[PDB]
């Protein structure tokens, strides 16, 4: 069946915009998932999966006689696919259960723990979605072996179809480094947004780097993609014991046993994979990674033995069943338990990369300070837990149910509560006035609300307005705010919220975030007063001042934008095209493609490119708001060509005399090339259109605004 | 970037349910073309274009000074890629303007076409859809230059998407027969449902069968591809003639010298494609199929020289100068005139598809009475370019504006005017109630209403129980259709119409057609009542009874249901897996993933399977309407295996017992296998779910119900 992705591989793909319709959704357009889940019996579900933890199913018996394990690598692997580069993957989405989550290496057998879940989530329907149900089900586990979880929000829900997302460009499962597709380069440099080192794995691979079962050099893997998960030394260490701390690996024969995995196998299968022809199949004849290790003497309860055994014996390279490389103690007794058999025990074992956790030298220090105090590894394992599970949910006003911790993290870039009254519409419109009248232009006012609203990415809901923290390190200072610009505007709206608060009664305030955000909007009325058009912007008060020591600036350096289509800016020159980047971008903050097309027409004639540069300022009539983008961008009476001194920027020039009228970026072109953009472009660029122009760019404007408001939602 | 279609090339796409979400679309929810065209000022549109046909562009210039030809071709080809075996391709979606038909080799240069258009297109803005507009230039090109049309209607809305479509398997563009991916097998037998030769071309080669320049050959492609294109002996030759009276083919240069189709031409050629580096690359220097061939004395007009010239001379096989093999008049005058330079002259040129018309002996009786009786060949390529260009346009109802043709086709599938009043809702109700005491069972008015219902194609907008074509040939007699069954039921139907039409006062009288979806109606309230749900399936009043006489038999074909997944029916054993058969039919019908879903897993708990088969049949309360279709489906207390005699049935087994409980089809248990179908059917298997079952059903039903009731739009 041949597609237009055969014939044009390197083409955009709008798709990726126009996933999550609510044509796919079986839910009505009404659903609400916070809703149902509030009603939820919480406590109700907990006891049932407190029970299925020992309810061993003879389809796929439970180690040890209880499932606690399994479940907890479940939620792990579900939570353990975010990126911090982009903020996709995670557990918020539920992913695990459809195409390629489903079938990764990694995930294997997994199949068979979402399978045992599925009376609970048959029970309890629509008020639990599968997303929150796996991170649930791992608290539980946890709980189930004696180990108290700092908490849990409810409120991921769940979605209906495979994400698009770039997982690699390598076409073999598992690819060892430096092939035609390689994710590395240079001096074992993972390519950006990446944050695996094989393609279908988590992180890194157990057995050591590219199989090489060195544990110092597996460390640095290690390192590199826990950080581009978000987890610093400590975390990672406490996450990696912790998990380690329970269960056991399967790998009791060949792995030339095992069958298709679930998007490949057969019809008859019902959706599970991996189906073994060693043995029994299953139990204590599974086969899963291949390995063949127990780390502890008691594998379904919390115990410190993890690190005793890890500092505690001398450690030889052997191999499992299968042939995988895996560590066994020195002279050890046989210490471990059989996971079906009470006549037999094992020595100790570990992973390459648990001992990692001994012979990088700084990991050593942090786990010999948890071996030395174990309530510290306790605590930090917890935190660590709860940071990973719910690491792309969102701002705390999205989190729901009972066991919400009440403590703030720092991770959570959180925003203070506002105690005070908010500003009315006649505050809005005296405070835009101000702003009018103290000399900002349109140009700056849209920048700057721009900018600061842009940082918000949907994939983990990580930025936006609410907060102020464009006036914060890092954001003030990244190229692509204009930090001298910046800095004027910011100043100008301080000194009018400074008087506007000064003369309040009764404790109102406007904050600074607020006041930005209004400050665009008052931009964008002004600049639809130019054009000659009456247009109020709708503005929804109550974003609150985060302090710079509510900021980590670390964590925000991710959301710092390289490439921003909607400002013509690119920070270099990369391998992917910038139009690529563009529809990423799109995507992240939510956008269809007629909402992306009308948003950067309409920012492009408003002045919002970076260093006022004229690529794309398609318009004689600068700073107001009307639909020349279109009407130019598609106007037959200009050739383009692509300049000598650059193949990026454009050149586009009279037909008939040769004289230049614009210039232009691929960004900018691509809207009057590919065939659905221009189809687009063409609707807000036909004369009956000046008016749905407008409308259609406060609405999207609007929204834009609004992303992170999850306080109204 | 590595996608799921690489990883799982053969797993069903879903994705092709979901196009044409509200997401992708610029128009508000609100929009309806309809409305925005009955007000466009037609007259002045056809003003506009008929001033553009001889404005002459340099960046195109016009052949003749006048680009009639080019926009009979654009039209023409719009129209052309339509298939009747799916209803697919066609011009009524405007779909020329998106990949991947704006890059096929035989639509090379339309681009220009579209974009000479583009500033009437802007001028009319939202009122003119480019699917009406294409249609409504080649229509003036015609009139512009003397030729009376038939009539126009407009009504093709717009959509802002490629379609899915199987154009083939080829890899490679205009591919040869007989490769690995060969369309042709056997005596060359082509593949359904295409409708064309190669892969990239509307019907035939102008060459002749895979270059072989034989008319005779060539003949035998295009009565096959045509009659695949619903068109006859009469039409087809009155097509080929009255096209090749105007303009002319360009191929003045090697074909080496032309470059990148649209999708693959660098951003800056804006949408265009095929750039020439042969000398001016445009106008006297074209280069577009590589044929260098003008059929008339006078291009520019109607007349009947192309006969004149074809059966006149005799005919000599030669070369363009791109190579392409065409035929010139042996020992002519050059009489025919040169496309820029009026002191230039030329012999008289025929391709070889064109002498098919002369040298085939059946085309050459119609060619001979054309020839003879030009008013007669006037008459049938008017008939004939209406029913290509309108073919997919649906029922008469959906026809808009004041060109409309009166007379009715038998093509059009005709239903009868409304000249009663209708029922109303207490008459539904005793009808319903007449209809439950006759002793017809769930079972057979469901059967019955989805046989009448689910012949609608949303491709060509045909079919549907309007007109109550299930009572005539040849649908009464379709296996599918249960024509034993059907006959009983439709008498008993009948007998009660006959007695609530003697009873009225009034004039009220019911259709059968109305009276055929009343009873499936009812068949579903009683089947919801058996489950102890009160509902009342919503019912709309107007459709019509067609007679025999209004029914073309041999049209009516290519709509049997050879695979029909919501009855478990499959014909034979084809080529293609049943669940993709499945995905197809869903398409047709306009339904999402969760209304597929839903319909199937009602139907199959209420007997709508042909033959009585048990297949899928997972209740034990038939005829009642639960959802137990998805409980026993998702239970994972049964184990399921392809049969001993046939790899395409299974049996389900307690996994425990081993006894057999149920079987089922690939289509049946595909919703237990595919990811995102199994997510779709947890919703529905789901402890929460019966009600909502029971509302999707209706509601998707009566849709299915309503598929063709333009009427009511
Ligand atoms: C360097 C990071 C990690 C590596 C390379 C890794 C590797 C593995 C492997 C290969 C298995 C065996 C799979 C099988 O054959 O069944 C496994 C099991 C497991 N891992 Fe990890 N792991 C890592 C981090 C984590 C973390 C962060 C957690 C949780 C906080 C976790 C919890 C588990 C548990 C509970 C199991 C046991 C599964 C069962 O009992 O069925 N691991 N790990
Ligand atoms: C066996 C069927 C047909 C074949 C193989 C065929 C082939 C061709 C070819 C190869 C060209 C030249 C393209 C170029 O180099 O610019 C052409 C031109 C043309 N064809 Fe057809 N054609 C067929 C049927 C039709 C029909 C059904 C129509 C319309 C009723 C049509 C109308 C035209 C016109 C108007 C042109 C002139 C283009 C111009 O002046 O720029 N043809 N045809
Ligand atoms: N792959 N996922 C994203 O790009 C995304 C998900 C949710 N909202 C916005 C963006
Ligand atoms: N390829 N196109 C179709 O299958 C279709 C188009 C419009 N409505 C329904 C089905
Ligand atoms: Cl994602
Ligand atoms: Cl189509
Ligand atoms: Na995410
Ligand atoms: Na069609």
């Amino acid at each position: 069946g041949t597609s237009n992705r055969d014939w044009w591989p390197n083409q955009l793909d709008l798709s990726i915009l126009h996933r999550h319709s609510s044509l796919s959704d079986p839910m009505g357009k009404d659903f609400n998932y916070a809703q149902a889940f509030e009603k939820l019996d919480l406590a109700a579900v907990k006891r049932d999966l407190h029970a299925l933890m020992t309810t061993s199913q003879d389809w796929w018996p439970a180690d040890f006689g209880h499932y606690g394990g399994l479940f907890i690598r479940m939620a792990w692997h579900s939570a353990g696919t975010y990126r911090t580069a982009d903020g996709r993957g995670g557990a918020g989405e539920g992913q695990q259960r459809f195409a390629p989550l489903n079938s990764w290496p990694d995930n294997a057998n997994l199949d068979k723990a979402r399978r045992l879940l599925w009376p609970i989530k048959q029970k309890y329907g629509r008020a639990i979605s599968w997303a929150d149900l796996l991170i649930l089900t791992g608290n539980v586990a946890l709980e189930s072996m004696g180990f108290k979880t700092f908490g849990f929000a409810g409120g991921r829900a769940d979605t209906w179809e495979p994400e698009d997302v770039y997982w690699g460009s390598e076409k073999i499962w598992l690819e060892l480094s430096g092939g035609p597709n390689s994710r590395y380069s240079g001096d074992r440099q993972l390519e950006n947004p990446l944050a695996a080192v094989q393609m279908g794995l988590i992180y890194v691979n157990p057995e050591g780097p590219d199989g090489n079962p060195d544990p110092v050099a597996a460390a640095r893997d290690i390192r590199d993609t826990f950080a581009r998960m978000a987890m610093n030394d400590e975390e990672t260490v406490a996450l990696i014991a912790g998990g380690h701390t329970f269960g056991k690996t399967h790998g009791a024969g060949p792995a030339s046993n095992v069958g298709a995995e679930p998007e490949a196998a057969g019809i008859e299968a019902q959706g599970l994979g991996w189906k073994s022809a060693y043995r029994t199949g299953k139990g204590a004849d599974a086969i899963t990674s291949g390995l063949e290790v127990t780390w502890t003497t008691t594998p379904t309860q919390w115990s410190h033995n993890f690190f005793e055994n890890l500092f505690g014996y001398e450690w030889e390279l052997t191999k499992s069943p299968a042939g995988a490389h895996q560590w066994v103690a020195k002279g050890a007794d046989a210490v471990i338990p059989d996971a079906f058999d009470p006549s037999k025990k094992h020595r100790p074992t570990m992973l390459t990369t648990d001992l990692s956790l001994r012979f990088d030298p700084a990991y050593e220090k942090i786990s010999r300070r948890f071996h030395e105090n174990p309530e510290q590894f306790a605590d930090a394992f917890a935190r660590a837990w709860f940071k990973l599970t719910h690491r792309d949910m969102g701002p705390r006003a999205r989190y729901l149910g009972p066991e919400v911790p009440a403590e703030v993290l720092l991770w959570q870039d959180p925003i203070p509560a506002v105690d005070h009254p908010l500003i009315d519409a006649a505050d809005a419109a005296e405070l835009k006035a101000k702003v009018l009248a103290s000399g900002l232009t349109v140009s700056q006012l849209v920048s700057t609300a721009w900018a600061a609203a842009s940082t918000f990415r949907g994939s983990d809901k990580r930025g936006g307005a609410n907060g102020a923290r464009i006036r914060l390190a890092p954001q003030k200072d990244w190229e692509a705010n204009q930090p001298e610009q910046l800095a004027a505007v910011l100043e100008t709206l301080e000194a009018i919220r400074t008087a506007f608060n000064g003369a309040q009664r009764g404790g109102k305030q406007v904050s600074l975030a607020d006041l930005i955000v209004l400050a665009g909007c008052a931009g964008v009325e002004q600049a639809a007063k130019n054009a000659g058009h009456a247009v109020t912007v709708p503005f929804a008060p109550g974003r609150a001042d985060a302090s710079q020591e509510q900021t980590d600036v670390e964590s925000m350096a991710v959301l710092e934008p390289v490439a921003d289509g909607f400002r013509n800016y690119l920070k270099g020159k990369y391998r992917v095209p910038a139009e690529v980047l563009l529809v990423d971008k799109a995507q992240l903050l939510t956008l269809s493609a007629p909402e992306m097309t009308v948003l950067l027409g309409g920012l492009r004639v408003l002045g919002a490119n970076v260093g006022q540069s004229r690529h794309g300022v398609f318009t004689a009539r600068e700073q107001a708001l009307t639909n020349d983008f279109f009407v130019n961008l598609l106007d037959m009476g200009t050739e383009w060509k692509p300049t000598a001194a650059d193949a990026d920027v454009f050149e586009g020039r009279d037909r008939a005399t040769g004289e230049l009228k614009w210039t232009g970026t691929r960004v900018d072109l691509v809207f009057g090339s590919h065939s659905q953009l221009r189809a687009l472009a063409e609707v807000y660029g036909s004369a009956d259109a000046q008016e749905k122009f407008v409308r259609d760019f406060v609405a999207v404007w609007n929204k834009v605004m609004n992303l992170d408001r999850f306080d109204l939602a």
